[PDB]
């Protein structure tokens, strides 16, 4: 187990068939979680479960370029629960990030940042206890 926030190094960036697994438990009174795949100061892929946005649960995904957030992609499907252990898996494909939570497909996010081999850090933050963060090649 690790104390958030935590940065997982992705040396030489990401590549298709790279599978990132994040294990943790959502805190009992959680408001938000974020994964940030970073290319320097840019955020290639921000994955942001929000537990109370206007009293609704939503997944917000976005990219940050030159310190500006772009067009949000939102999902109503919300697989997380306060207090409960989770597994987030991010599969890097040639054209998108694929996300599954607790072994169920959640969403895919088209690559806006094209230089996958420069996406060299994964930031993990928010209202979780972080158990582990690792990757393998499938
Ligand atoms: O609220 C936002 C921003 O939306 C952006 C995506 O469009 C980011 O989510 C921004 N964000 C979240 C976090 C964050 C999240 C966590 F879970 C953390 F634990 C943590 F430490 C930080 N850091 N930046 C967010 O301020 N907006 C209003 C409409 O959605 C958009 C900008 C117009």
């Amino acid at each position: 187990p690790l104390i958030v926030p935590y940065n997982l190094p992705l040396p030489g960036g990401v590549v298709p068939r790279m599978l990132i697994t994040i294990l943790g438990t959502v805190k009992p009174n959680a408001n938000r979680i974020a994964l940030d795949f970073q290319r320097g100061n840019d955020v290639a892929f921000h994955f942001n479960p929000r537990f109370n946005e206007n009293n609704r649960r939503v997944i917000v995904c976005n990219t940050k370029l030159d310190n500006n957030w772009g067009r949000e992609e939102r999902q109503s499907v919300f697989p997380f629960e306060s207090g409960k252990p989770f597994k987030i898996q991010v599969l890097v494909e040639p054209d998108h990030f694929k996300v599954a939570v607790n072994d169920a497909h959640l969403l895919q996010y088209n690559h806006r940042v094209k230089k996958l081999n420069e996406i060299s850090k994964l930031g993990i933050s928010g209202d979780i206890d972080l158990t582990s963060a690792s990757y393998t090649m499938i």
